């Protein structure tokens, strides 16, 4: 039954995107919306390409589940180093509707020896975001920076210039995340002291309910059990992992 609790707790809080494979479209994000709503409760997002929040928002409000946030992504997936371009996508995105944008790291930009652009960008999007209320959340794309020592410059760097939440992947690289780089990223929000002000999504290699409660350990070894709420955690994941907790919950 420990198994039960987290998997209804994991559920709470999801950011349901479609699958890999699938995109997007008008059809298949109306099916989104519909599977974000189940017998249990409410996931407490969904994750979808900034055209389509206009249609998600109708959708989500005439089913009665106005509550669900809409998080969308620019810069994406490639994390390239043009503020200009970032600033615009991330402009737009919020004039879409979206209650959370994450935009992506230039982290080809930091391995070749530049710290400053990723700092000056996501300031620049958290500068756009913020004059809105709007969430930013920066995606760092743990599984090309590989190395530990990236991993947390990344992080500091984000946290620096004001994320509200830092992401380990985009979901359209092969490595997503691992227990190892989310550990990273969440020990150096405790070691700069702001986890009141600054959440963690892992994204990827969270497929199972078994997955999720080994995920949420970390968060609850870290933080203490009260702090993963769906302002400071979320599992950016698809329909198969949504499914395994509401089967892991009898249904």
């Amino acid at each position: 039954t420990d198994l039960k609790a987290s998997s209804l707790r994991a559920l709470k809080l999801m950011h349901l995107a479609t699958s890999a494979n699938d995109d997007d479209t008008d059809e298949k994000v109306i099916a989104l919306c519909h599977q974000a709503k189940t017998p249990v409760g409410t996931t407490d997002a969904i994750f979808i390409y900034p055209r389509f929040i206009p249609i998600a928002r109708k959708t989500l409000k005439e089913q009665g589940t106005p509550e669900i946030r809409i998080c969308t992504s620019t810069n994406f997936p490639h994390g390239n180093d043009d503020i200009d371009i970032a600033l615009a996508e991330t402009r737009a995105a919020i004039a879409y509707g979206a209650d959370s944008v994450a935009v992506v790291f230039p982290y080809r930009a930091l391995m070749a020896g530049n710290e400053q652009v990723g700092f000056d960008l996501v300031k620049a999007c958290k500068e756009a975001c913020a004059a809105a209320n709007v969430l930013l959340a920066v995606i760092i794309e743990t599984g090309e920076l590989k190395d530990e020592a990236l991993i947390r410059k990344a992080s500091e760097i984000s946290i620096k210039a004001g994320a509200d939440n830092i992401v380990t992947s985009t979901g359209k690289v092969a490595v997503g995340a691992t227990p190892e780089s989310a550990r990273i990223m969440m020990e150096v929000i405790r070691d700069m002291g702001v986890e009141k002000t600054v959440g963690f999504i892992p994204v990827g290699g969270v497929r199972t309910a078994e997955d999720a409660q080994k995920y949420l350990a970390i968060a609850d070894e870290l933080f203490g059990a009260d702090w993963a709420d769906a302002r400071h955690y979320a599992f950016g994941a698809s329909a198969s992992l949504l499914a395994s907790l509401l089967k892991a919950l009898g249904h």
